[PDB]
């Protein structure tokens, strides 16, 4: 309990971060350095009110699309009922007592619930913007569960589909997709610490048989239900498990609580599917060490590959000179980027530089069996062909990794297990449903680059890369898509690169004194859409002062991720950020980790992981763009400037011992 | 945070699942645990509860008696009319609280005496394993209470007031008598503001006027307000006007010290000290913790008669031996004096028989003299300012600062009223070195004294002698039969003590590790119930049910280290408790340095002044208390539950190796 007085002061400074009610009365009456900022266009009662009007109607939309009527799912292969685990660890079975099965069978409720999206987050939008404009764009999208209809309908899209089985060589994915062979970890190594060293999320669903979020469920996943897979794996005895236990082998096909577009979910509720803990992740040792290895479209010329591609430091800038060095159609190869579905190609026709960025109709249906079986093989034979040891097990391990893929039982509402009938489609949410979409996607555009060379420029069409792409690869190509656009290939200050969207931004050229920085940008709409549509359905506990200080985090996010480019933007968030409170800006965070919350969007860096450098700092203009710009990282500019001096409340006042006295 | 390494993943459940006392009741449950050697019980609930209940009453009646008295009026202290308050402001704020004291238009402050015990939880555990009529009375004995008004007044009167002898102390004397190494004093050359930050203080404390509130709360309102403030004057040499416009920044506060006082003497005893301002405390304190860490104690330099450093654990119970044996015969070559402020250790022969002396001194505070006061600041100032002179004038005025705090620091008691020490003698008790100022008119004193016995004056060896020698020529009152030289077994055998007698509260024993003997602090069973039974600690209203188990886990995990280990019977109480305690609270998520659950109440273990355990679920076992107090090294601490470490995260890493072939 003796302290030195230094530490008292860094003591009182840590805490004084965590009490509000003092944060202010020093905060409050204190210099601000404001972003940009659109002037406020009605009164607070106008601005809440007018966003639980569109919030009404939107929920009444939604209700009421809400009660349409599923589709009959004939279209799946039923294996009966499931019934209940069966294993303990210790105290407890691993699927937990009370949770939901249906006495003897296991069975799970469905999410389509409507639908409040917090409110706050429009409401600031329509302080600071036309209100006439603010409301359309906020009729336009919506988060929800999504709808019954919409949900088998798209889920009857991608298992009833007709795949064309992709002729792959083992050399061809070393030509597509290179990689360095050194990259990849010792998968000879002993089990239990790779997948210790396995990055997953925390709180999503651990699946079959555990029921409970992964990190509540990581102990029996790990020192139970592991090794009880890895001894039926060691001889063949997974046969043996699969009767016994059967429930170790089940999966969930859940919809996506994501984003949706308004009139279009009675029809579109995208389905994903949730494997077990455990075999999520084993597989996970090696679709996480590959993607790691894996090289991009700029490192290698030679790649079809962007799984692994971000924008800042340079890299919207390596994105430019990839794609100007494409040739002209017919004559030399052009260049074809692959992250998943996204894809962004380059060709050039008559001397000058075209663009494409197409997309793919529900296109997780679509990828056929043989691509996966190839790319679990590829995968799993990268890593044996350096840690040759363990040959056999991981091979057991993706045989296991295909299955999953392809043909694995899952639930989706009662007792009821379903599985796909057909060996082809891709089961969405499958460890490697990022590799898959890229493959075939690549592949397609491979075969199609391949056509270019024998004249047929034909290909350069819509019309035309619409059947050649369905009834030669089974892949499927969104009408209205295939527009090739002029690219400005040297572009100057506040010019883009295209019109279009790679990873759903476009590329500007900003300047940064003489000097141009290639930085990701969108038109306002899409900058508003996504600040007034929120990932996250209102927690109703959660506490005045923890939205105030989200609306900050996420209007922080997105000037990162370009929305300080575009004026109409920036001026809201800015508004937003100078908005904000002084103890909503100061206090001590608990994200990522007391840096505030990182930007949504996941390819600012390789990671997906951006951190900011401090909780009580705003991103600048002249920031953002040192992110994205080759060099340094600037000063992140404080909100406040010297806050560190009155949170500890101590000015140094340098007194030296030396003073001659009168 | 989402995406992380499952690596990490059982980071966060294991940091998070000790937090959760119902899950470690579900996983600690049924668990292999340690036992330590236990107290056949007594008692228990209900049987043991009223014992407690009954004896906490009947003490507090006791007190409440006791506190229901007449306080003999202050005539003795000088009164200075009434201080007015501050005053200086800091930002939304003043530096003197709006609602605290005073009552109207200038300073005041209220003394409070509580009724107000300790709590029995701690008493009830030893009528739960011990001897209950034994328990029913030495728990009546001594109580921890704010005390009563004559026996702070009457206590305060005869430190205030004491005829002292002045001091022959030449400067080059304090040199042989308190000795410090030149080279490690603080360089006090750099700057005052940094050079204020390195200094060590207990943060809980009261900041004194004009702030009061704890240290903690008041040190930014000082640091960057008031210290400056006082910088200013100070180089200015115009001291004299920071008196008028603000004096509230020179007063000081005289409480009662709250701690264990035995219930006969409540009427007459109750220790008074003088909280001082945290700027004027804050920057004495310079000057006393460099010089506090770079002084020599017996165990280093053989001439010094300084204590003020000496620490038990790591040889220093038997470098405290080594020292006393070569105590020579009395009146022909110097013996070995030993001095920590009262307390205070005599070595001596007669007739090659080795003797000890143990005796106390009755209020030595009001001993201490102006002289000795003076000469011992001055004695600390230019011991900075001659390795350091290149600031040789400012310290020097702040040493007389140090002089006006330790002496006529005017202060409050009760009420408004401003009091102030009528002489100058007298030290003003809890000023910054009153455990420096007590050893150096111990040391001073007994210097003359040992000096004597070369005379042939060996008639000062008996405590009739002794006593008028230190009351006529030195003012310091030795307490009537405490001076009894007792024959030391300079080689005590294995549980043998070195002699029955206490040196910083603490016997001096030897105990067995397998070939070697190792030198041990003791205490009497009597003592270690004393210390058990009386926590420094009243009730704090809202602390739960479950942090009572882990503070008297705390607690008697704390007296084992101290000593009570080494006692047979004091080894059973502690033991009964730390086995009794809840699995979950021996494991779990503990709030104290630093992590590493409660430190030990003894503050003389290591000095330094930081004793801390290994880890939080640690039991202190036999071998490993041993471990400390030799020259060895500190043994693993072991743990009451070895499996809690996987059993915690349900996690015991299975080896499953992927090199092996795949068959049938
Ligand atoms: N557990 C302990 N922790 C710290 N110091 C201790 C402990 N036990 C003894 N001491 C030291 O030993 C000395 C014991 O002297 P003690 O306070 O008993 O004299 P006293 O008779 O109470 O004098 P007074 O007349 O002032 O009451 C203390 O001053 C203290 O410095
Ligand atoms: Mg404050």
């Amino acid at each position: 309990t003796r302290l030195s007085l230094e530490a008292m002061l860094a003591e009182r400074a840590m805490v004084a971060r965590q009490d509000l009610a003092g944060l202010k009365r020093k905060l409050a009456g204190a210099d601000r350095v404001l972003a940009p900022q659109s002037p406020e266009q009605c009164g607070r009662e106008s601005a809440q009110a007018q966003a639980r009007s569109v919030t009404s109607e939107l929920k009444s939309a939604v209700k009421e699309a809400q009660g349409l009527e599923h589709q009959t799912l004939d279209f799946l292969e039923q294996l009966g009922e499931y019934p209940v685990c069966g294993i303990l660890h210790g105290d407890h079975p691993v699927h937990p007592s009370g949770t939901h099965n249906n006495n003897g069978k296991v069975s799970v409720k469905r999410q389509f619930a409507a639908g409040v999206n917090t409110s706050d987050a429009l409401t600031c939008a329509f302080r600071f913007e036309d209100s006439d404009l603010v409301r359309e764009t906020a009729l336009k999208t919506t988060y929800t569960d999504g709808t019954w209809a919409g949900f088998v309908q798209r889920l009857k899209m991608q298992t009833t589909r007709k795949c064309v089985q992709e002729k792959v060589s083992r050399k061809l994915l070393k030509q597509l997709f290179p990689y360095d062979p050194q990259k990849l970890v010792d998968v000879s190594g002993e089990l239990s610490e790779l997948v210790l060293g396995i990055k997953t999320n925390a709180i999503a669903s651990a699946g079959p048989p555990y029921w409970r979020t992964k990190r509540d469920a990581l102990p029996d996943m790990l020192d139970c239900v592991l090794p009880l897979l890895y001894d039926h794996i060691v001889r063949k005895d997974l046969t043996t498990l699969r009767n016994k236990h059967p429930e170790l082998f089940l999966a969930e096909c859940k919809n996506k609580t994501d984003r949706y577009e308004v009139e279009s979910l009675g029809e579109k509720t995208r389905p994903y599917f949730s494997h077990p803990f455990h075999l999520s992740a084993l597989v996970s040792v090696l679709s996480q060490s590959f993607s790691g290895a894996l090289k991009i479209m700029t490192e290698d010329s030679t790649s079809f590959n962007a799984y692994g591609f971000s924008w800042t430091n340079g890299g919207a800038e390596d994105l430019a000179i990839w794609a100007r060095q494409a040739g002209e159609a017919g004559k030399k190869p052009p260049r074809i980027a692959c992250y998943g579905d996204d894809t962004d190609i380059y060709y050039r026709k008559d001397g000058k530089l075209y663009r494409i960025c197409p997309d793919f109709k529900q296109m997780d249906g679509s990828v056929d069996a043989t691509t996966i079986e190839a790319v679990v093989d590829y995968v799993v034979d990268a890593h044996v062909k350096q840690y040759p040891t363990a040959r056999q097990f991981w091979e057991e391990v993706g045989k296991l990794w295909v299955e999953m893929a392809t043909q694995s039982p899952f639930l989706i509402d009662g007792t009821k297990v379903y599985r796909k009938m057909q060996k082809d489609g891709l089961m969405t949410g499958v460890v490697g449903t990022t590799l898959f979409d890229t493959v075939k996607s690549a592949l397609a555009y491979n075969d199609w680059a391949d056509q270019l060379m024998f004249g047929s420029l034909n290909l350069l069409e819509e019309k035309y890369a619409i059947e050649f792409f369905k009834n030669k690869h089974g892949l499927v190509i969104k009408e209205g898509t295939w527009k090739p656009a002029l690219v400005n290939e040297d572009p100057g200050f506040g010019e883009l690169w295209t019109e279009q969207k790679f990873l759903g931004l476009q590329l500007k050229v900003v300047r940064r004194e003489n000097e141009k920085v290639y930085v990701p940008n969108l038109p306002f709409e899409d900058w508003l859409t996504m600040w007034v549509t929120p990932r996250s359905k209102y927690r109703s506990k959660e506490t005045e002062t923890m939205r105030e200080r989200t609306l900050f985090d996420r209007a922080r996010g997105l000037l990162v991720t370009g929305a300080v480019f575009d004026e109409r933007a920036r001026g809201l968030m800015g508004a937003v950020i100078n908005s904000t409170a002084p103890e909503v800006v100061c206090m001590r965070v608990q994200e990522g980790g007391g840096r505030g919350a990182p930007p949504a969007y996941a390819f600012l860096t390789r990671d997906g992981v951006f951190e900011f450098p401090i909780s009580d700092g705003y991103p600048s203009y002249d920031w953002v763009v040192s992110l994205y710009s080759r060099d340094h990282p600037c000063d992140m500019p404080r909100v406040f400037p010297e806050a560190a001096t009155l949170i500890a409340s101590y000015r140094k006042q340098v007194m030296d011992t030396r003073v001659v006295i009168k």
